[PDB]
Formats: structure tokens, C-alpha cells, sequence
């Protein structure tokens, strides 16, 4: 059961620019202002280069120096259609990627004299923020998702391959975030943007959109791309992350995108206009469905972004924007798949992801060995710094374990620091916390060790155990009131579970281990192999439980408690 692996490092941000030329050649280009060039891995994905772009490959007329073009194969002709992210030119080739390629004039024609300037003002230039083109009805028909500033995603429809475009009669939209509470201001509007394309089965196309609600959003369409369903909450949580739809060879589906909630807006989040700060881009997940979308399995992290933690994430190597969100994958056999995905040169990766990973039903962590690949313990210094972005602090630390054993456990409990306090927007971000990715189950059964800290604790002082269906920042106070199941662990005056209004006692200064065995709508919570209570469902979920999240709960520095063990088996 394989783990993920990094192999590179992509030219590009993540989301346009991967393609496949044979069986073992893959490209990644790039969106070079200068002569064009590209990441080859001539060995299936496992080692890369960079190469210079032949002559004949056009140089980027449109798009940014951070995004490569969209280049998609036809699957008729196995010429290659290229699109930019935004303005430029449509192409398309003769004789491969290094051979002849030809842009699109308005009229419809071939144009080969494309390096003329007098020549590209006849060019077809399609508008809007495009994404990856799809061919769809038995490869006659391509669509580019492609969303302006307002109006939501529509879709660049041709039935010439390229050669003559028209526009679908709607697309998707999406409604606007509400500011009530835990909410102090609105989201960043986003209609329905960014659109990812799936051809089902069936014909019926699946279109998935980028929002300010707390999920994608969704629509179908049973013409072809012409005419959109009703938008609609899609099982895919995220907000303001873009999601990307594929299909493997043998008709699984695999959806990636970043599986997170935000921090609720802050007092000073603006109109809605625009972004104040992202708190949800430092992870990328993978969830796949074998029966057409029936049933999901996975909502695995496939990554957790390296530098989360650091006091300068926002402004190291610059200020541009920066994570984990974005995606593009290509099938390398029948059970790994290659992923590109991440922003900025520090944080984009290709990563190749294993099947047999996704559908695991286990996991066990220790904290001590496993902080930095597994856990999100990070708070935010909530001063806004770069391009919308907070600087970081572990919100918790390894501790030697009381017991004199060699284990390093995690100690969470309540901060002293004032920098992690901001009085206008009205946010303290002071409550350590942690939160690890287990695979998704409707059934489950999670075990965690833990122990009360020697020393002074506040009156609230304690932990809040939740289990929910996406990843929740470390110190967010607000998990509960969207976890699956949830209960406290409180220190005073006596050391206690909480469960409904059953206390339930253990002992200061040793190790306990409590186990949840969740199914439907009950939990059944387990102290020290003893039976200590029932859980009811507080949130139904589309999807299962995929996180364990604890956070201190004291409002006054304090102690806190240690966690050292988690285990999690799905799917009874
Ligand atoms: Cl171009
Ligand atoms: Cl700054
Ligand atoms: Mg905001």
C-alpha cells in the first residue's frame, strides 16, 4: 500500500499543462513569457527534466508567467488543441506537439503564419478565464468552461474541433455567502467559477464549480454542454478551491480537490468584493467512485503543504500567492496516477498517488514520529501579510512523555501569545489544536491515548473531541457545531468526560485511551475498554467521517492535556 511520493517540481502552478504524448512521455509546460519550454519525464512520471520547446511550438501570446496553457488531445484525430488560462490564441497541431501548429482565425480558418503580428489580429480570441477544454459526445464535440467577471461559468462550445465557436445558453451559478454567525463579515463572491467537466456514462455532463459556500457546487447538462440543470451543493467540501474531475482507463472516477473549511470571516472581512485572507489551501485530497458516483471512497490528504507551520509562509521567495489548491492528474497505469497540484515555486509538487492507498481502510499515527507529514497544528498570526495570507505558529508542541519513556507526545492546551490576537477583526486564534486525515467510513472505530498535563488548568480548560468530513484549521473553535460527532473532555474541577449530560471520570497523571465506534447516527465513546456513553449525530454528512480534530477549549492559559496515539479502522 504505497504512499504518496513527490517526483518534481512543475514549471507551472498546477491545473493546465500535464499532458501525456505516448506511453512513457509526459509533459508539463509552462507559462514562460520567454521561449517556451517544458518538464519531460521520459520514464512514466518518476524522474524529470527541463527541455526547450521545439521551433515550431508557439511562444505564450496569452495566459500569465505563473499558469501554463490548457493543451488536451483530441481523441479522433490525436492532434492537440491549446487554450490559454486567459486572452491568446486557440491552436491547434499538425503532426504532434513538436510538429506544425496553426491558430484559429475568426472566420474559421488555419492560420500557419502565426509568428507574423500583422497576421495574429485575425486570431480567434476566446474570452473570459478558461479551463481545461473537454471533448465530449464520442469526441465531436469540445467544450472550454470559461467564467467572466460576474456572470458564473459558461461554456466555448465547438463542433469543429476547434475550428468554429459558439456560447452554451446558461451555465453555472451559485448564491452569495451570508454573513451570520460564526461569520462576522462575507466570503470573497465567487459564481461558480473555475468549472471542472465530466462526461458521464450516460452522455448527461457533470459540471462542478469553485464557490463561496461551504461545498462545490454543481449542475448537469443532457445536451452536451448547451443547456445547465439547476445549480446545486455538490459532497465536495471546500470554499474558494478550485475541484478537477478525471476518469481512469477502467471507468473509475477520480475527484481531487482540497477538502478544507476556512476560518470563519473575520470583522473586517470587506463587501464580498474581495479576498482579505486564505486559511484553507495548505492540503489537496483524492476520493474515487468505481459506480458512476453512486458511492465515494477515500478523502484521503494526499499532501499537507511543508511549510505550514513557518512564521514567514506568507512572504518567503515573495509574496504571490501560494498552496496546495489546484490540480491536474494523468492515469500512469492501472493503479498509479500522476498529480500535479500547488501554487508558487516552493509549494507545487507532482505527486503520483496509488489506488490501493485511496481504498486502504486503516490508519494509526504517533504524534511524536508523524507531527510533520500527518498532523495540521498550525494557528495564524491574523495580520495580514503578502497576497491574503497569515503567517503561521504550531499551535502545539512535542513534549517528552511524563511516563520517562522515549515518546514524544503533542501537548495542546490554551496559548499565552498576543500575537495571535487581532482586536479590530475581532479574532484570538489562541486555542492550540490538532487534526489528522483517517480514510472515509460511514462505520468506524477511532482510537486516541491521551493525558491530563501536571500543572495549573482554567476553569473551561479541556479538549474538544470532533469528528468530521473535512479538514478543520487546528484552531478552529467553531468545529463543533459542524462535526459529525463531537464531545468535550473537561479538566475541572475534576477531570471528566462530558457526554450529553453523563460525566464520566479518569485519573490525572496517567495515560487513558478512548475509542468512538461510530455507525449511522450513534456513536458509542469507549474510556479505557470500558462502555462510557452513546454520541448522537450532530451533522449529517454526504460522506462519512475523514478527520479526528481536537482543540483546547480554556479560555485562560493552561496545562492541557497530551496526545501521543491514533488509530482508525473504516468500513466494518
Ligand atoms: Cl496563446
Ligand atoms: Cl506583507
Ligand atoms: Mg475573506
Amino acid at each position: 500500500v504505497p504512499e504518496p511520493e513527490v517526483v518534481a517540481t512543475p514549471p507551472a502552478d498546477a491545473g493546465r499543462g500535464l499532458i501525456r504524448v505516448d506511453s512513457r512521455e509526459i509533459r508539463h509546460y509552462s507559462g514562460t513569457r520567454k521561449e517556451p519550454d517544458y518538464l519531460v519525464s521520459r520514464d512514466n512520471g518518476k524522474t524529470w527534466e527541463m527541455k526547450a520547446a521545439p521551433a515550431g511550438y508557439p511562444p505564450n501570446y496569452g495566459g500569465i508567467p505563473k499558469e501554463s496553457p490548457a493543451i488536451v488531445r483530441n481523441p479522433l484525430t490525436r492532434e492537440f488543441i491549446r487554450v490559454q488560462p486567459i486572452g491568446g490564441f486557440v491552436f491547434l497541431s499538425r503532426g504532434g506537439l513538436d510538429g506544425k501548429w496553426l491558430a484559429v482565425t475568426n472566420d474559421g480558418k488555419l492560420e500557419e503564419d502565426w509568428k507574423d503580428p500583422e497576421k495574429r489580429k485575425n486570431l480567434k480570441k476566446l474570452g473570459g478565464i478558461m479551463r481545461t477544454p473537454v471533448f465530449v459526445n464520442k469526441g465531436r464535440r469540445v467544450i472550454v468552461p470559461f467564467h467572466n467577471m460576474g456572470g458564473g461559468t459558461k461554456f466555448h462550445i465547438s463542433d469543429d474541433g476547434g475550428l468554429t465557436w459558439h456560447v452554451s445558453r446558461n451555465g453555472v451559478t451559485s448564491p452569495r455567502h451570508e454573513a451570520r454567525p460564526p461569520h462576522q463579515g462575507v466570503r470573497w463572491f465567487n459564481n461558480a467559477v473555475e468549472a471542472t467537466v465530466l462526461e458521464m456514462k450516460d452522455g448527461t455532463l457533470w459540471a462542478l464549480a469553485r464557490t463561496s459556500q461551504d461545498q462545490a457546487w454543481q449542475a448537469f447538462s443532457k445536451d452536451y454542454g448547451e443547456t445547465w440543470s439547476k445549480p446545486e451543493p455538490s459532497r465536495f467540501f471546500g470554499t474558494l478551491t478550485m475541484n478537477t474531475l478525471g476518469r481512469l482507463d477502467d471507468g473509475t472516477i477520480v475527484s481531487l480537490w482540497t477538502n478544507t473549511m476556512a476560518l470563519p470571516e473575520n470583522a473586517t472581512a470587506g463587501n464580498g468584493t474581495w479576498e482579505d485572507v486564505f486559511t484553507n489551501r495548505d492540503s489537496h485530497h483524492i476520493a474515487m467512485s468505481g459506480d458512476e458516483g453512486k458511492t465515494w471512497y477515500g478523502f484521503r490528504e494526499i499532501i499537507l503543504d511543508e511549510h505550514r507551520n513557518h512564521p514567514g509562509y506568507a512572504t518567503l521567495d515573495g509574496p504571490e500567492d501560494r498552496g496546495k489548491h489546484q490540480s491536474e492528474m494523468v492515469q500512469l497505469d492501472k493503479n498509479r496516477i500522476l498529480i500535479s497540484l500547488g501554487q508558487h515555486k516552493n509549494h507545487r509538487r507532482l505527486v503520483i498517488v496509488d489506488r490501493r492507498w485511496v481504498g486502504a481502510k486503516t490508519r494509526a499515527t504517533q504524534t511524536g514520529k508523524d507531527l510533520d507529514s500527518q498532523w495540521t497544528i498550525h494557528t495564524y498570526i491574523p495580520q495580514k501579510k503578502g497576497h491574503c495570507s497569515y503567517n503561521r505558529k504550531p499551535s502545539a508542541e512535542l513534549v517528552q512523555d511524563p511516563s520517562g519513556g522515549t515518546k514524544k507526545v503533542l501537548q495542546i492546551k490554551r496559548l499565552d501569545d498576543p500575537e495571535l490576537v487581532n482586536e479590530k477583526s475581532n479574532v484570538d486564534y489562541r486555542n492550540g489544536g490538532a487534526t489528522w486525515n483517517f480514510p472515509n467510513g460511514t462505520t468506524g472505530l477511532v482510537k486516541f491515548r491521551f493525558r491530563v498535563v501536571d500543572g495549573e488548568q482554567a476553569d473551561d480548560s479541556g479538549l474538544q473531541v470532533s469528528l468530521t468530513d473535512r479538514l478543520f484549521n487546528a484552531c478552529d473553535s467553531t468545529t463543533k457545531d459542524y462535526a459529525l460527532f463531537t464531545f468535550p473532555i473537561r479538566l475541572k474541577p475534576a477531570p471528566h468526560l462530558l457526554l450529553g449530560m453523563k460525566k464520566v471520570p479518569f485519573t490525572p497523571g496517567a495515560w487513558h485511551e478512548i475509542s468512538l465506534l461510530w455507525q449511522g447516527g450513534q456513536a458509542v465513546v469507549s474510556l479505557d475498554g470500558k462502555k462510557a456513553g452513546t454520541l448522537k449525530m450532530a451533522n449529517k454528512s454526504p460522506n462519512g467521517a475523514s478527520y479526528i480534530h481536537f482543540i483546547s477549549t480554556g479560555s485562560q492559559p493552561d496545562a492541557g492535556i497530551l496526545l501521543d496515539t491514533v488509530n482508525a479502522r473504516v468500513k466494518h
